[PDB]
């Protein structure tokens, strides 16, 4: 079985744990200890291929960035600061990876909220500038969660095939 090492990064509070748990347990967890950092695994079928996702839920290290094959760069659509922090996360990943093109997906979480401060178009354009996909999600309603992680796996698959 093919294993995919995924790393979820982003400012505190954007919903990294909630996203990971929703994927794994299919339910919305709030108030999850913000200081806990661990990896979660799930065997799934993506595009006819059975694989094992190994997801590191970061809490805030080039060590794990080095081992990671793909990265979910998450920000919250109602927190502009988390969006601008994306640049820094991507720079760190590229730095330790010594590569210009590392599998990455820009995730705009909390799309269920009405008070949006980051427009989808802004993120879309930034992602396009980075050459990566942009996917809006909601760990609360689960909208786009599977899309986010599965898209990253496909990015990794394509990266490996090159
Ligand atoms: N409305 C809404 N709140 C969310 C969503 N995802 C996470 N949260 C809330 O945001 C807070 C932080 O989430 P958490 O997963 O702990 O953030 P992290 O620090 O990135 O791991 C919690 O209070 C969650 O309940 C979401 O999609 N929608």
């Amino acid at each position: 079985m093919t294993e995919y090492k995924l790393v979820v990064v982003g400012a505190g509070g954007v919903g990294k744990s909630a996203l990971t748990i929703q994927l794994i347990q299919n339910h919305f967890v709030d108030e999850y200890d913000p200081t806990i950092e661990d990896s979660y695994r799930k065997q799934v079928v993506i595009d006819g291929e059975t694989c094992l996702l190994d997801i590191l839920d970061t809490a805030g290290r080039d060590q794990y960035m080095r081992t990671g094959e793909g990265f979910l760069c998450v920000f919250a659509i109602n927190n502009t600061k988390s969006f601008e922090d994306i640049h820094q996360y991507r720079e760190q990943i590229k730095r330790v990876k010594d590569s210009d093109d590392v599998p990455m997906v820009l995730v705009g979480n909390k799309c269920d909220l009405a008070a949006r401060t980051v427009e989808s178009r802004q993120a879309q354009d930034l992602a396009r500038s980075y050459g990566i996909p942009y996917i809006e999600t909601s760990a609360k309603t689960r909208q786009g969660v599977e899309d986010a992680f599965y898209t990253l796996v496909r990015e990794i698959r394509q990266h490996k095939l090159r």
